[PDB]
């Protein structure tokens, strides 16, 4: 499943990966979620790719998390950024909508008329979620069915099944978050995940609840670590492991705490 150039730090911190990214609008009338945008690379080599859904949020729309669409897709993934049914939906409703959106992506790849016809490997699916959508992502990770999870400043009930998660999970915490305080959300969620499950915790210095959404002072690190996580766990691409395992991450101004269980085998 490996594709593309041998990575470097500068290549991973740049605003775009090497592939040209096209988009299609998904109507708000689609069943099971609120619509969105499919992002896909046009020149990624002929092989099938993993499929990723990106979900909000805190009382917010697709636009809040859209930055993750091109950032991931330009490195060789089919990535759909979505709206939910309403901005008020709770984390378990968001979980269900991630599953419906992943199935929609599979269905479009299996069609004869979609621009993404043939492109998605339905056995390699993943989710990225902000805030209440991060809680929904962790709930889906606990149930299985995705191969990787990234949570951006997650919010969830302290009553959960996160101690069951077998899915490789990266958590971005926002140091100063007051909506989902790290001490009540991101930190205990990370600590509950089994020590046998590949995981990582990156806390962003000074960040408010929006800090992991990209398009901001943290972009270079969010994109480097997030792309490396998806490459390593969805493509089994060990060339991306040195970006996650080895560096003194907390020596950087923008990282206020790091935790992990490297190496990942």
């Amino acid at each position: 499943y490996q594709r593309g150039p041998d990575p470097t730090d500068a290549y991973l911190e740049a605003a775009s990966g090497p592939y040209t990214v096209s988009t299609i609008r998904v109507s708000s009338l689609v069943p099971g979620f609120g619509g969105g945008t499919i992002h896909y690379p046009t020149n990624a080599g002929g092989g099938k790719m993993a499929g990723i859904v990106v979900i909000p949020g805190y009382l917010s729309r697709e636009s809040s998390i859209k930055w993750w669409g091109p950032r991931l897709a330009s490195h060789g993934f089919v990535v759909m950024t979505i709206d939910t049914n309403t901005i008020y939906d709770q984390p378990s409703q968001r979980r269900d909508q991630i599953e419906a959106a992943l199935q929609y992506l599979v269905n479009q790849s299996n069609s004869s008329s979609s621009p993404i016809s043939g492109m998605v490997d339905s056995s390699r699916l993943a989710a990225v979620g902000w805030s209440m959508g991060g809680g929904g992502t962790l709930q889906l990770a606990a149930d299985g069915g995705i191969k990787a999870a990234i949570a951006l400043a997650p919010w969830n009930s302290s009553i959960n099944d996160f101690n069951r998660i077998q899915v490789p999970t990266l958590i971005f915490a926002c140091q100063l978050d007051a909506i989902a305080p790290v001490a009540l959300h991101a930190s205990p969620f990370y600590n509950r995940i089994p020590n046998t499950t590949p995981k990582a915790f990156f806390e962003m210095t000074g960040g408010d609840h929006w800090c992991a959404n990209g398009g901001n002072i943290y972009s270079a690190l969010l994109g480097k670590y997030g792309v490396s996580w998806m490459k390593l766990h969805l493509d089994q691409d060990t060339r991306y492991a040195p970006f996650l395992c080895g560096p003194n991450h907390a020596a950087q101004t923008l990282i206020s705490e790091y935790r992990g269980n490297c190496p990942y085998e």
